[PDB]
């Protein structure tokens, strides 16, 4: 939370969210991201002191509505995650700031990064337990490296490795 630029919360309920935000906010974390399938929960998280609202909606119609609800509410940093680069572009066209690439497949995921970079996406994020795959995503034009290690030791080493490589924005999921 010191070496990382962004702290990502899942917390499975609102009251956990406003508590987990308050924990991070007072003690360590700089930028706080919160993910939810509920735009109303995301609004509460932002009010509680989160910086980045990650829209988690599985269907494009719901995603566009949620991005627009958060844009009107005054959200400053809206992110959307999809396995579809078409759907990520829909979220950018609705006013999302951050496209999070989430293809199940390193070849495919790295191509989504190139396609989003070609498209002109301002901020692309990429998640991996492979620090070497995160370096390939950054060369391909990703801006945010999301560490996804299976334990604390591997997470701490991924952050160190990506700093030395030159990663400007590193995110960690608690």
């Amino acid at each position: 939370y010191f070496q990382s630029d962004i702290a990502i919360v899942d917390a499975d309920n609102p009251a956990d969210a406003i508590q987990q935000v308050k924990d991070l906010r007072k003690y360590g974390a700089k930028l706080i991201a919160y993910k939810s399938k509920s735009s109303e929960e995301l609004k509460l998280a932002l009010k509680a002191g989160a910086d980045i609202a990650i829209v988690d909606a599985d269907n494009p119609a719901d995603a566009i509505q949620q991005v627009k609800d958060l844009r009107k509410y005054g959200a400053k940093l809206i992110a959307y995650k999809s396995k579809s680069s078409e759907e990520l572009k829909l979220a950018l066209k609705a006013g999302a700031d951050i496209a999070i690439v989430d293809a199940d497949n390193p070849a495919d995921a790295i191509q989504q990064v190139k396609d989003l970079r070609k498209y002109g996406a301002k901020l692309i994020a990429y998640k991996s337990k492979s620090s070497e795959e995160l370096k390939l995503a950054l060369k391909a034009g990703a801006d945010i490296a999301i560490v996804d290690a299976d334990n604390p030791a591997d997470a701490i080493q991924q952050v160190k490795d990506l700093r030395k490589y030159g990663a400007k924005l590193i995110a960690y999921k608690s």
